[PDB]
């Protein structure tokens, strides 16, 4: 299909950015073993709590956009975007030993799994829909994308170092 009839483009868009969060995500286990069944939550932690504050200021631009005119409509989504400060406010506090590993994986996704609930609503509106939410999602999706690249950086540079 030609990009699905159409409307679908931020669903497709935001795709990318699922490639990069699902690597990292499946990397934190990874790395786990690379040290021990233990200390490796510092390596994560370490890399985790810059993520979760760089979510804090990805999120704001969402609803930084509704403090201008799309709060009408945006009134709807403030309530998606602030999810986001509550799933990172504890995606790397607990520190049992498997938290950080699984809050990890289901922090990351989180900011998938939320923003594929706007990425639909282009479906039906399509036109007017996107128009609003593509400059604060392209311009969050770029700085979230960036806080993964990093992330998945240390995992991926941790597992590489020793290398067998």
């Amino acid at each position: 299909r030609p990009d699905a009839a159409g409307h679908v483009n931020i669903a497709e868009a935001v795709q990318q950015l699922n490639h990069t969060i699902v690597n990292a995500a499946h990397e934190l286990h990874e790395t786990l073993g690379l040290p021990t069944p233990d200390e490796a939550l510092n390596l994560l932690t370490e890399q985790a709590n810059a993520f979760k504050t760089k979510i804090a200021e990805v999120t704001t631009s969402l609803k930084q956009e509704a403090e201008k005119h799309q709060g009408s409509v945006a009134e709807q989504l403030n309530a998606f975007a602030r999810n986001l400060n509550n799933s990172i406010h504890d995606a790397a506090t607990s520190l049992n030993l498997q938290d950080q590993l699984n809050s990890l994986q289901s922090a990351l996704t989180n900011v998938g799994h939320q923003w594929q609930d706007i990425a639909t609503k282009t479906q039906a509106s399509a036109q007017e829909a996107w128009a609003p939410v593509q400059s604060a999602l392209q311009e969050a999706a770029e700085k979230t994308k960036e806080a993964a690249a990093n992330l998945q950086n240390s995992i991926q540079s941790a597992v590489q170092k020793p290398a067998n």
